[PDB]
């Protein structure tokens, strides 16, 4: 017999890796943990702005299965590496057309793609290597968005067959799951521990993704502030 | 889109429609689901938890001078929805009736408590008979079975009762799409009059905020 469910007071964040985290909160009275876990899990996927490379045109290359003399990687591998780079647009723009150019012997990392329009968050990631008799020139399209947009929908919007359209996975949070574990409070069994596991693609850390989700929850609720 | 407008529409003293907009398509549920749920599990009501009737030891007993036996009196008592006056969480209330009388909710009204549904029937007493009983009324959330109450008060003087505190009879939500397309969350709340729909909704918001507060330690 109570007029209020006990207010949980324990909270922990455990960093499993740079891209994964376990967030635990307890003790909740039975049913209350899940009452909150479900909406926060959903908000984790919708509360952070995402960016992705949507298309690329490589000078001297006709298609995504082509080759380039002077580049160690074939185009397919180049592209696989490019998709592992987590781009971010500098400023408030939704789309940037970025021109790149590299010459001479050169090993290109994420840090080498930082300029006025965009930045690569995982700057230590490798892209490609070119030899001394070569120049790699390409135009990259980076867009803001949410969710998954397949290459076909990109191609249509982009309007230019010289650009190789890319499948785009914009959402920073790739996985978010939870478990409701039983715990005791003052010797009684009717309590729970919420354990959320959050995995991002590296555009932001799991910690920030949860902060954005919690702020978003409060922002929605704030519409009720006036009696 | 994120909600910036709301409206409380009082259809009656026991029914209200609470609307909020705008939400992105498919995002309204993050608010609707938890709040609907808290409208059932965190709203604060009242119920008798135990009763002592003078001359009676058990639920299956009879009482000379009452048409109803004790078990039927209890069944009828369940339909009366009490309210504790003021902010007290508990009241031990003594009632006393005599002579020929039909007892309804309206007759159970004193400084401590009252009954919301005044027209509900409780029992009938015959001439030259008197009914005396003590009722324990409490404030709470959810439902508590007689067995837990029995073990709690540990007192054979009283018969423990199933206590149904929840004052919300129904809480639903509808998500309406508006035709730049957004959605509007509409929650409909019906109470039994122990508290108003607006009060019930404040209980649920307040519970939301307390439960979310543990997650603030992220910063
Ligand atoms: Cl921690
Ligand atoms: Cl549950
Ligand atoms: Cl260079
Ligand atoms: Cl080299
Ligand atoms: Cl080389
Ligand atoms: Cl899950
Ligand atoms: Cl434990
Ligand atoms: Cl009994
Ligand atoms: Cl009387
Ligand atoms: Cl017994
Ligand atoms: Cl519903
Ligand atoms: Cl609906
Ligand atoms: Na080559």
């Amino acid at each position: 017999i109570t007029t209020s469910a006990y207010t949980p007071t324990e909270f922990t964040i455990e960093n499993i890796s740079d891209t994964v985290a376990k967030i635990s909160a307890w003790p909740f009275e039975i049913g209350y943990g899940i009452t909150l876990a479900h909406p926060l899990r959903r908000l984790l996927y919708t509360s952070t702005i995402g960016y992705a490379p949507t298309a690329i045109h490589i000078d001297g290359v006709a298609h995504e299965f082509d080759s380039m003399r002077g580049m160690l990687e074939d185009v397919a591998l180049f592209i696989i590496n490019l998709k592992k780079l987590r781009f971010k647009i500098k400023g408030d723009s939704n789309k940037e057309i970025v021109e790149f150019s590299f010459k001479g012997s050169k090993e290109i990392y994420g840090k080498d793609l930082n300029n006025d329009q965009v930045e690569v968050v995982n700057k230590d990631a490798y892209l490609a290597t070119i030899n001394e008799d070569a120049e790699l020139k390409f135009t990259l399209i980076v867009e803001k968005g949410i969710g998954y947009v397949p290459s076909e929908e990109i191609k249509e919007l982009i309007n230019d067959p010289k650009f190789i359209a890319l499948d785009a996975f914009f959402t920073p949070v790739r996985e978010a799951t939870y478990d409701i574990e039983k715990v005791l409070f003052e010797d009684n069994p009717d309590y729970e521990k919420v354990v959320l596991t959050v995995t991002t693609d590296g555009q932001i850390t799991p910690n920030e993704a949860f902060q954005n989700a919690l702020e978003a929850m409060y922002k929605q609720l704030s519409v009720f502030d006036k009696i």
